[PDB]
């Protein structure tokens, strides 16, 4: 029963680097696994692999003519633990929707039998910051049940995590993709697991863990490998250890009830990161 | 003589905001302008309009009928400076096309008369991060002619300036879209001006304005309102007025020369932005070394 | 029974804002307050007089001759809430000793009947980075009985704490000098409550009380006035009133036991404040490795 | 002719990370240097000993009885370049003084013979931040001609060096103590290196290099060193040897002009650092609009 998951989130919260953590932390429990990275705007192998940045398939696909033409050698590296490792490649610059390369290349991976192994996890690794069609087509071609979003305290990190939810409940009916969790890549604020777990309560969800913010992942990060890799003996690597358990006892797989952007601004002035709003200055001159 | 612009860039570095100040400091100067906020994510007219939310074209067709049944009173709004106020709203969550939705809506706003009423600029407000056919609609379809890039001294700011200037590039031989200038949105760092020159000089542009960090901004943001309008004495509401000045009289329109990833490392690496790289050190744990 | 209490912290950490509202909640909850300014780095009566800066006693003595000329309305100032401020004004540069200068504005108070029998409280607000000799002279000469710490997460605001506590065992068994709480002026940061609390366990003390970091208290700041008065109705307000309720009703008074540096080390690194070591790379150079 | 430097300036701007990179450029350079470490809170000498802590002149000599039985080899120990590193020790909590340790350090190194005839620079490393008699110790004893002020474009480490300026002025005539130059030690902030030459103007000095922000900086200190000897070949290396340099070159010793409060708000608020002060909603409550 391989399990197809995926990590949604906007860019610029470390999403992708969580996402290599935990995997990597999947591997050394013994489990075998896939990345797809689905992100035109961040490298999800390059801690995996040791790589700088792997080719993607969208581009080895100019170096034979098209798809069909593509070794799956070319394309699906290994790197720590074994775990496979695969990057889309984003969109040509205006003249690209990123669904349609993503679809490219999980029927790819689906032709040249990358998903016939005993492979007991594949995680997309998918940008969730506006959540279009195009970003939206794992979900929308049932290509991943089990979605966790990664979030923070900030406004739009939990308004990207929003609109995600939103687009499962879209294709909620008609195939079994679930929210599995919210995920909690902390930055260094306080009360911000208290919020993400007072969201994850109003999402009908769980925040399935609180991922610190600790520098021993930028001392992996500049090895280019993961916490687990470079150092297991890190407080760090127990924090992705936990994840990693707590993704694999994970059996709650709900249908999410997305929130208000009031009843949000609610959660947001009740853990401190804004403020109560002050009508009597609204529209008032400094003068 | 109406001049149809648009403004892209990445979130979180304050493209809106800029938007917004600069467009006060237009209207100010006694120019009519009407902002289309093209940006998911951003209430790119929530400081003309002292507003917490305009009503956008996307979410008010969600009855029915993005034409017709929709009314230009209902979806534009004039504000400070009778600066005229449109928000396209963003896709349907795992359904819509952003760009779709974008030329819908000016098509909307064509169709409407919108684009007469004596207007001396128009300024788009456009999503310019992962610049897919979606949010380079309003290129292919030469919706502008001008384009400013709004970036910080940040990587992945600068690498959206760059995915940007490619998407111009693959429509300059259509049409007349080309580049005016980065606008630099300051993060209040050693540099940041001397960076975005260097990306400009490569890209085959000009850093058109420096647009210093200022708690006034924030202050204005607070109250909904522009700088421009909560403290025209301010100093940050001279840089607003300068930015304005340099655009009414910008004459340089280019197309654009996207540099290479490595290329585009060598820069940051030249300002500090990245680290230089240990490769010896690379795939070596704790315990090794 | 007038109080004498004293607040000891290392300086750019909001020690002073701290003290101010916090004796804003005691002069709301009708308490009798004399502050004694005995930091030369921050202005402790500021944000009660409304004033730029309070003249102290060795600025006004210098011009009189003596602070046998210094009359007593000069040099103290009734501020908000009746609150009584003092400024004694820190060394000469190169010459004085900070001590020597905050004995002369205890001694001018006291000769001056400025200490009232109806005062239910005095606080001196004292450098407590170098926990030297001129800075523990109010532990020395007796006049401070009652210490807050205020302190943070960050290391150098820790050891600070641990200084000022090494001051206290001093003058423990000479008078009846006591740390009376740890106060964390919070740096909106994760687990900052529990690395005072934990510092606190090792030290015999507590964590009296824990302040948020809000922007209303710099909005108040901005307009030179405390939270207490600036908007009462904030939940800022609310946590200086806390603070000062548990102030009024501290029974725990102790002789701390200051830790260990290895012991120091030893929470920073387990509430990550400070790195764990790779001390095998320790002196190599990044060419032999 | 030996020249006896001291590095003052306030805590926590990295001022003796600054101080050990110099030295370690000038002893690349082949000058022969002893560092004198005189901060309670600070190794002078960590970087260049690749150790966790020094042993102090102070608590060896505790160990023994007195600094007469205290041996030469015990305290001064070398390092990279031979740099010859020596530490005070900080004042016992509450009694101590802190110029009582730094002229006992110096009246032993003279008598032990620590100051060789081959020594090119000695530098005193000295806390900077409240400058009484105390910590002017080495200035009054007129033991250091040559002083270097650390600083950033911070309001706090702005203030000290004006103080520090003020200490110098004092002892200008009867020793031969001048200011060389100020040192700004980046925060990565934009205007920072216009406002400390700004200031530097003000006192009648000079800025003498500009330090840089960077992460090899602290990529070095991690493994207990200089970048200097982490990595000689990364950029910042060059700018610790340009600092030295100059250091060598420099030819300008003045006393300096220090600046009124209001001089220095005028300078922060010139420069982007401080706002304008807005007097009309000081003392105004929040409901009072
Ligand atoms: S559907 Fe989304 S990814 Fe595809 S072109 Fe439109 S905006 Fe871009
Ligand atoms: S006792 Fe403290 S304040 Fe007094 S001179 Fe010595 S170091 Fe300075
Ligand atoms: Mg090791
Ligand atoms: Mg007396
Ligand atoms: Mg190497």
């Amino acid at each position: 029963a391989m399990r197809q998951c995926a990590i949604y989130g906007k860019g610029g919260i470390g999403k992708s680097t969580t996402t290599q953590n935990l995997v990597a932390a999947l591997a050394e429990a013994g489990k075998k696994v896939m990345i797809v990275g689905c992100d035109p705007k961040a490298d999800s192998t390059r801690l995996i692999l040791h790589s700088k940045a792997q080719n993607t398939i969208m581009e080895m696909a100019a170096e034979a003519g098209t798809v069909e033409d593509l070794e799956l050698e070319d394309v699906l590296k290994a790197g720590y633990g074994d775990i496979k490792c695969v990057e889309s490649g984003g969109p040509e610059p205006g003249v690209g929707c990123a669904g349609r390369g993503v679809i490219t290349a999980i029927n790819f991976l689906e032709e040249e039998g990358a998903y016939e192994d005993d492979l007991d996890f594949v995680f997309y690794d998918v940008l969730g910051d506006v959540v279009c069609g195009g970003f939206a087509m794992p979900i929308r071609e049932n290509k991943a049940q089990e979605i966790y979003i990664v979030c923070s305290g900030e406004m739009m990190a939990m308004y990207a995590a929003n609109n995600i939810s939103k687009g499962i409940v879209k294709y909620a009916n008609s195939g079994g993709v679930r929210l599995a969790g919210l995920i909690c890549n902390s930055r260094n604020t306080d009360r911000e697991d208290e919020l993400i777990m007072a969201l994850a309560e109003k999402l009908g969800t769980q925040m399935i863990h609180f991922v610190p913010r600790d520098n021993v992942v930028q001392r992996a990060e500049i090895r280019r490998m993961t916490v687990i890799e470079y150092d297991p003996k890190a407080k760090q690597a127990d924090e992705y250890r936990a994840l990693a358990q707590k993704i694999i006892d994970n059996k709650m797989l709900v249908i999410p009830t997305p929130i208000t952007m009031d009843e949000l601004e609610e959660l947001l002035m009740e853990f401190g990161i804004m403020d109560e709003e002050d009508e009597s200055i609204v529209g008032k001159t400094a003068a």
